């Protein structure tokens, strides 16, 4: 898909504001977008430590590296190099919300996504704000296209210390910046995992594996 070369790496600057709490983080990728292989490094370059949960930034920090196969169009792959942007809302079991946005760009052999996040209502004995979270489960992502764009939607699950989980729900809209060849119905099969942490989770890494595949 051209623009797009076999090893590719990325910049992430994300900014937001969880429960009132301002941050920063920066992140220098890198991955395999035909194999759908991606690790990022992560630094909280402000408002660090977080006193919430690193659990709920993961998934805001990478879509072109997911893998498609040739029967499925890459709507993210193929929207290069004008890029796309996304929304995202996250509502989680105890009521929590927390929105997000993306605009994603390129430069030669790099991505530059610009992230933006909102979280609000988190109780503050729950277990983002106590950091009770210990990394989301496997999750499948199912996409279908509207007007041009994909919506996915998501039903995920983070781990929680002394067993059992907390449930979000994920609903995503993805905007592609020009007119591109859209797929049908498919979804995306993905473990995200923290490879590495300091103590106060001020630096960071992660890996991702993202494969998409044929709705049933």
């Amino acid at each position: 898909v051209s623009v797009i070369a076999k090893q590719m790496t990325y910049k992430v600057y994300m900014s937001g504001t969880v429960n009132g709490h301002y941050f920063e983080v920066e992140g220098d990728g890198k991955g395999k977008p035909y194999e759908g292989e991606q690790t990022v490094k992560l630094t909280v370059t402000k408002g660090g430590p977080l006193p919430f949960a690193w659990d709920i930034l993961s998934p805001q920090l990478s879509i072109p590296f997911t893998k498609y196969p040739e029967d499925i169009p890459d709507y993210f792959k193929q929207s290069f190099p004008e890029g796309y942007t996304w929304e995202r809302s996250m509502n989680f079991e105890d009521g929590a919300v927390c929105t997000v946005s993306n605009d994603s760009s390129i430069q030669g052999n790099c991505f530059i996504y610009n992230v933006k996040i909102s979280g609000e209502n988190f109780p503050p004995n729950g277990p983002v704000m106590q950091k009770k979270t210990q990394g989301w489960e496997p999750s499948t992502e199912r996409l279908f296209a509207r007007d041009g764009m994909l919506i996915g939607n998501d039903y995920m699950a983070l781990k929680l210390e002394g067993g059992g989980h907390y449930l979000c729900e994920f609903k995503s809209t993805y905007k592609a910046k020009k007119p591109v060849r859209m797929p049908g119905r498919h979804e995306i099969d993905r473990k995200l995992d923290v490879t590495s942490h300091n103590r106060d989770y001020t630096s960071v890494e992660q890996c991702e594996i993202a494969i998409a595949r044929h709705s049933l």
